[PDB]
């Protein structure tokens, strides 16, 4: 299937996004400038659903993977509905370094 990826630096209290695949510019509207260095909560907006928000926010403090369906919106603003799946990255001594982010659109 089509799917983008990205790479979120734990190392960083907020998750920055250090590295982000060719098909997540292209399906977001968003360029390298807008996109590195940022948390990848810009991607949201008015419908999306609090609870699954903190769902994801909550695995990442504990370290866990996790997948939700979210609805984020695109630069130009319209809507698309995003299954994000994030999977942490933890070194030999059992800290988290990194998290890695599928994100497929199944609007469908
Ligand atoms: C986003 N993809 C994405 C990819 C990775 C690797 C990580 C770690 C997070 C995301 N998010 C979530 C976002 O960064 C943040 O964790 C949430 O907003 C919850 O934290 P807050 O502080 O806001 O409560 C992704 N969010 C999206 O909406 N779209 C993605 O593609």
């Amino acid at each position: 299937l089509r799917h983008t990826f990205v790479v979120a630096d734990a190392t960083l209290p907020d998750c920055p996004l250090v590295y982000a695949s060719e098909g997540f510019y292209a399906m977001t509207g968003y360029g390298p400038d807008e996109v590195l260095g940022h948390n990848c909560r810009f991607l949201q907006g008015e419908g999306t659903d609090p609870k699954e928000v903190q769902k994801i926010r909550d695995a990442i403090k504990k370290g866990e993977a996790c997948s939700v369906r979210l609805l984020n919106y695109r630069k130009d603003g319209t809507p698309f509905w995003n299954l994000l799946t994030v999977t942490p990255i933890k070194t030999p001594d059992g800290r988290v370094s990194k998290f890695v982010g599928v994100q497929v659109d199944v609007t469908s």
